[PDB]
């Protein structure tokens, strides 16, 4: 019972750090990995390794994920196409303890794809202006691509900012607790899977569920 919990470290940035620089950024702090290996439904049993790390500079939330799977893939032509396909790394996320909820959902090439609302509405998409607040970097980014079979090793940083949170007027992160969870998948992969942090226990694979969110606690 209840889910886990993480302490995001804060790091002193005079500006916005670029998705490239992330890695150093959090090395040069200390910053610790966490796994994300939670096999929640024993009919999709393979877990790929993976770990993520997090921290924030007050006015942004800094993630890092590390993954070595099978194969990765990455079709989605734009942002907010259908990433869950390609080999994609997930953070979702509420940051006012009301039932909205955001879901960042970033494929392997970097395309990624956001929604917010409530579980009981249709949970729009982001706009352009709001997709490009996030910065992001992979060492697999560049052109889309059809899946790749073969042991593949690749990192990718995500930098929300504050104003990323587009149906909040959410200021500083100096502080806060919000809830969220983070995922692994690609539904059109080789071998699909699905991983998280905090324990999920609903019947079948669904991440649209911030009953089992764990606690982010930003320093």
């Amino acid at each position: 019972q209840s889910g886990k919990s993480l302490s995001v470290k804060k790091v002193m940035c005079t500006a916005s750090p670029e998705g490239e620089a992330v890695p150093s950024l959090l090395d040069g702090n200390g910053i610790e990995f966490q796994p994300l290996d939670v096999v929640n439904w024993k009919d999709y049993p393979y877990k790929p390794e993976v770990s993520f790390r997090i921290a924030h500079t007050g006015r942004e939330i800094l993630l890092h994920y590390k993954v070595k799977e099978a194969s990765v893939r990455a079709v989605a032509s734009g942002d907010n196409g259908r990433v869950w396909e390609d080999a994609c790394v997930e953070f979702f996320v509420s940051p006012e303890g009301d039932d909205r909820y955001y879901n960042f959902e970033c494929n392997c090439a970097g395309r990624l794809l956001i929604q917010g609302g409530a579980v009981n509405e249709r949970r729009p998409t982001a706009s352009q202006e709001v997709l490009g607040m996030v910065k992001r970097w992979s060492s697999l980014a560049g052109e889309p691509f059809e899946e790749r079979l073969g042991e593949c090793s690749w990192e990718l940083v995500m930098v929300i900012p504050v104003s990323a949170f587009f149906q909040h007027s959410v200021g500083s992160l100096d502080g806060k607790t919000m809830k969220g969870n983070f995922y692994k998948c690609g539904d059109k992969l080789q071998t699909p899977h699905f991983l998280s942090w905090s324990p999920i226990g609903l019947e079948r694979p669904m991440f649209h569920c911030p009953a089992f969110f764990g606690t982010l606690s930003f320093e």
